[PDB]
């Protein structure tokens, strides 16, 4: 092969373990952001070492976390807005992240 | 064979031979023009020291350059227009001779 | 009498060409180019089309390029498929004005 | 025409080595010895190069190098791969230079 090919693969290359880095960056933010919402407004026993102590998974642990700010924050006008029923017991996902977003607002405002 | 013809056969070698040498002047100008260009307007990760490491033949590293150098200079209308397409990965040659002489007049209208 | 059509058909897109050159020279370059007063001057519709691409060619395509592109500063003797990419940068340049 | 092709890039290759030694030269050792002059004093191509890399070797490569690995002092004669080793040593020497 001529090396245009590569001039493209080097780059492909480069680029996807860019895109990785930047992958890994937000992970690590996600973490940060999980961590000091768990802190500030939940209680002390949704901690992460006594919930692995308990025994679940770091994504159980944010998604409990996640939830446990939905219901607090937002209320069931918007959780029946966007998730359409008022309990989140076994939802999670891109409804839960527009539910935190919410309450990141929520308690914006709130302050 | 006459004497008039080993007179001729002689010029003949000679202006051969000088033919020979301007064609590799002509390609020492046209490589230290590649590495110019590389130098100045190209990024280090096109060198030419990881183009040869990669396996690659010298001249697919000047079509390479030349190719970055017209996408990077010429406008996409003018390549259109005077290579008949979009995509150069298959324009090198006398056509790619042209890109380049745009983009060297390009560069120094920049200038 | 289909060659005699193909070769219609050729007569046709030329004479669209020139039309749109002879519009388009009108309205950029000036009147004393015009058909007409060439005519009456003396050239041939051939000569006066490529007379019309070379002026074209001076007016939008720059000099650096006619000296590079096209290897000679004059465009008195360039025609061909030079000129044909000379024109269609000027149509470029024409555009993008 | 495959073989005449290999030619062409036989005379790329050598060309392009011409060149790097050309362009390191202008650079290095003086102006005297550029290759109008030279060609002027009346030296063919080949001459002109292997006198380039005589004298890069005689300002790069010490003269102990000369009369060991080329196993003579003068490099007036010792044109060849051993050439060829003294303008890599060279090379190394501007390198590290």
């Amino acid at each position: 092969l001529s090396i245009n090919e590569r001039i493209t693969k080097e780059l492909a290359e480069v680029e996807e373990r860019e895109r990785i880095e930047k992958q890994l960056l937000l992970e690590a933010e996600r973490i940060n952001e999980i961590d000091t919402l768990a802190k500030a407004h939940l209680s002390n026993h949704f901690n992460k070492e006594v919930l692995l102590a308990k025994g679940y998974t770091l994504k159980d642990i944010m998604q409990a976390q996640r939830r446990e700010l939905v219901r607090k924050f937002v209320p069931i006008e918007q959780i029946k807005a966007i998730a359409k029923v008022s309990d989140i017991s076994h939802i999670d996902g891109e409804i839960l992240e527009q539910l935190v977003s919410l309450a990141k607002v929520n308690i914006k405002l709130r302050k």
